[PDB]
């Protein structure tokens, strides 16, 4: 029995959508909760005490504690960015990881303020792909999270369609210590 038991992903989206929404034209806010924290901006997520599933060395996924939730667009009294990732997950294989989340968001219904989206719940989307700097091994004492990362085309439709499918989004970094 292995499981992560320290450490954290360090991991804030997309640098321009953090400032889309905190000084451009969404005017809004970032609200973490469940334990993650700012980092700089690039939100840490714990593991998940018993989150930690291990199918073979290079394989197995990581639950993580905690939530990001952006608002945008304050039309009357409602919010017309209204989106929370929850759930968030990484599943490894080898030098590539999935970021895996739940969403709960408003949908995308045009560049106006006459009309909002209602909220959409879209549980486990792959949200990114990851290519890891090093092959993840649940063997080992670590597991280094440093990588590059492609949105997927689930994701960018889950952001309105502005993102191009494959888009770079940040790095993931950070590290987890493993044991019995
Ligand atoms: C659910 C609703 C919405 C979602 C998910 C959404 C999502 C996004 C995303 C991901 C970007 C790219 C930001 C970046 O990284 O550069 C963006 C940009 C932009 N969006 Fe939104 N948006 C929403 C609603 C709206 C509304 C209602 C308007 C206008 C009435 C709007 C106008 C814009 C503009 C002008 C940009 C470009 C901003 C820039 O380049 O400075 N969006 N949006």
């Amino acid at each position: 029995y292995r499981t992560a038991s320290d450490g954290s992903l360090n991991w804030g989206f997309r640098q321009s959508f953090r400032n889309y929404i905190q000084t451009g034209v969404a005017k809004g806010s970032i609200t973490l909760g469940d334990g993650a924290s700012d980092n700089g901006g690039n939100f840490a997520f714990t593991p998940r005490t018993n989150g930690t599933t291990v199918t073979s060395d290079s394989q197995g996924t990581v639950e993580f504690n905690g939530s990001v939730h952006f608002l945008g667009h304050q039309a009357e009294d409602k919010w017309i960015l209204d989106t929370t990732m929850s759930d968030i997950k990484m599943v490894f294989n080898g030098s590539s990881a999935q970021l895996v989340v739940d969403l709960v968001a408003r949908e995308f219904k045009g560049t106006t303020y006459d009309d909002i989206g209602e909220y959409i719940i879209s549980d486990d989307i792959v949200l990114a792909d990851v290519s890891l700097n090093s092959a993840a091994d649940f063997s080992q004492d670590s597991i280094d999270l440093s990588g590059t990362t492609d949105l997927t085309a689930a994701g960018a439709q889950a952001f309105g369609g502005f993102y191009e499918t494959g888009e770079a989004l940040d790095p993931t970094g950070g590290s987890l210590t493993i044991s019995s």
